[PDB]
């Protein structure tokens, strides 16, 4: 009976960088034309949400963050055709408008309506649906899932299987799809190849999953936190290396281990130095390196372009290269059919009210994904 | 007869950086096992030979440069099976040993036996076949074509059609193949696409030829020398732009002209700034940029990795990505079958004795390719 009415609910508001989230009452406006209001069920903590806190990823504050989630449609605005009240949905932090040059391209997925390249922290219409203490609060990536209710544009939501377990499939909204697609869609890992994966968090584990699914013969995990190695091996890594253990730079180590460079390398951390190291460790004539980590705002890397002239390919991608609204329902259907596993990514579960504890777990190195339940 | 004997002949020796070539008598040793001695017939002047003079491209001096050439086998060493005396041949500045990981890979062409990565300026066996005034002279890229006779390793020569016109097909030894392959093999330009080509010298014109052959709908030539535009249009450019004409950076101009970025861009100059500009002007989600120009020794570029994270692909290649010994004979057969033209690249034909005049034409902006005839 909330349709057409403002909803008062709890959200996690970030008022300032480098401070805890504030769990407090917000007002959530009803959906306008082509908007959908969603009752959240579960949301994951992705490192990119932490990047908002640390100022690594700049977006306007104050803000409701969160972008990896699943929920149930509470109401729809005028003209919505793709979801209905009561449908299970995943918000799409990369929209799929279906009309722009990228959406029409066979490969492209970074729809021109995204709010990632130059964040404004609004709905598509340039306004906000959120008020707190009487003040407007920004959106994040058109999703804002750290709230009991959010409002998203229709191009930023996908209907998923009615029988889906939302406390698992929320990871299809970011970390799993990003890493898995980086391997299977962006790099196009080949059977029998050697892969190196830098960073063994939720996204990097999902890259390993995808390299293993593509038939790689060797998958070398790289992390400075050796506590990450056991789970990386469980999901497919054949060996793991800690750069801190070596006197030589790890690109040299990896080149030696792979008898002249790897076929595919993945940067899944977000550091400029490891982006260049990961490029360098792929074979100089035919290697491919994929950047998935999010770099610190406005900072440039330095590299020798002879790394490319010999024949290397360097690319990056958002959301694993997947066209979001076409792919998310299919990934959920494949999960339901047991084509991949999400449980290896989930190390902790907490109620939404303990969001700050969830971020502490990420920052301490202890968690992969913590799932928050509303 | 000359077989088995030292040949005294004329060559252009580079004794020091930034000096004219010295045209004088050298001694050319007979070929050892698996080596081939070639009587040169024609050699082109490529900007990479000038980079040796300018110190842009470091290789041991003193040196006999030259790498884009065609000639006739004078004699073969023990064990040679792929050419015989009297055969027309093109020396291969990128070898094809057929045994290394790169040669065995379907895509790779930068054979591990190359002398480009870490130049030693010798034969494969670590010695030189050249002396001048009693001093040993270095080889260049396993070819050294600025000489009436040279000696190359068997993996660095290809037999070509006995009826081929050597004064034209010498360009298949570098400039034509490099540019054409950058388009058709490395970028894999698609029908209907928009391409931008930075640098309208012999290599860049060959990139335009490839883009046109691949069916590009728009091919935008970019050069600071407007005298290069007429020939670019003759070989397929649909429009040309001079960055000096605009108040805004050319990547902005090209993004606007292409309604949001080009499909394929090509850096065919060798400047760090234009490498980054070329990357930036390709469409951010699905654009591809290829580096063909040779960068100045030991210098790094600076770039924001968000250019890649959005979805761009950045790659480079040597020799157009062609496996050299397999491809050169087929390219010559294709030329003989009128599948592409070489005449548009040739602006000047001079006797070998005028090599310095040929370099002056290149440096002054007045030539595309000068062919030197022996
Ligand atoms: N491209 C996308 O769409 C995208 C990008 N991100 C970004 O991916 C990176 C990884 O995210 P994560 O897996 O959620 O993060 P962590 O759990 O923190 O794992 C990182 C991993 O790296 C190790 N590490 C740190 N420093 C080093 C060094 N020097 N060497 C080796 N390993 C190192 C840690 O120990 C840890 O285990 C992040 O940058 C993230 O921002 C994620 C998801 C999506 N995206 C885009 C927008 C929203 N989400
Ligand atoms: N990758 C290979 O295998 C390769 C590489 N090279 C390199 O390609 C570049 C172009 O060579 P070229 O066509 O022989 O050179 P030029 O005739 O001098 O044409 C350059 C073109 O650029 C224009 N220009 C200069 N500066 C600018 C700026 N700032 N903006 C725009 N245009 C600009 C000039 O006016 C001129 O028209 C070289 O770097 C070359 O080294 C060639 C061949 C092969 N290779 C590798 C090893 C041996 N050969
Ligand atoms: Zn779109
Ligand atoms: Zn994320
Ligand atoms: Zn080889
Ligand atoms: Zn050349």
């Amino acid at each position: 009976s909330t349709a057409g009415k403002v909803i008062k609910c709890k959200a996690a508001v970030l008022w300032e960088e480098k401070k805890p989230f504030s769990i407090e009452e917000v007002e959530v406006a009803p959906p306008k034309a082509h908007e959908v209001r969603i009752k959240m069920v579960a949301t994951g903590i992705c490192r990119s949400d932490d990047h908002v806190v640390s100022g690594t990823l700049v977006t306007p504050l104050p803000v409701i963050a969160g972008h990896e989630a699943a929920g149930i449609v509470e109401s729809i605005g005028e003209g919505v055709t793709t979801v209905r009240p009561g449908d299970k949905v995943i918000p799409l932090f990369t929209p799929q408008c279906g009309k722009c040059r990228v959406c029409k391209h066979p490969e492209g997925n970074f729809c021109l309506k995204n709010d990632l390249s130059m964040p404004r922290g609004t709905m598509q219409d340039g306004t906000s649906r959120f008020t707190c203490r009487g003040k407007p609060i920004h959106h994040f990536l058109g999703t804002s899932t750290f709230s009991q209710y959010t409002v998203v544009d229709e191009i930023s939501v996908a209907k998923i299987d009615a029988a889906s377990p939302l406390e698992k499939v929320c990871l299809i909204g970011c970390g799993f799809s990003t890493g898995y697609g980086s391997a299977v869609k962006v790099a196009k890992v080949t059977q029998g190849s050697t892969c190196a994966v830098f960073g063994l968090g939720g996204v990097g584990l999902s890259v390993i999953m995808g390299c293993k699914a593509a038939g790689a013969a060797r998958i070398i995990g790289v992390d400075i936190n050796k506590d990450k190695f056991a789970k990386a091996k469980e999901v497919g890594a054949t060996e793991c290396v800690n750069p801190q253990d070596y006197k030589k730079p790890i690109q040299e180590v990896l080149t030696e281990m792979s008898n002249g460079g790897v076929d595919f390398s993945f940067e899944v951390i977000g550091r400029l130095d490891t982006m260049v190291t990961a490029l360098s460790c792929c074979q100089e004539a035919y290697g491919v390196s994929v950047i998935t980590g999010v770099p610190p705002d406005s900072q440039n890397l330095s590299m020798n372009p002879m790394l490319l002239l010999s024949g290397r390919t360097w690319k990056g991608a958002i959301f694993g290269g997947f066209k979001s609204k076409d792919s998310v329902p299919k990934l959920v259907a494949d999960f339901m059919a047991k084509k991949f596993a999400l449980d290896p990514l989930i190390t902790h579960v907490l109620p939404f009210e303990k969001i700050n504890e969830g971020f502490d777990l990420l920052r301490s190195g202890e968690s992969i994904r913590t799932i928050l339940t509303f």
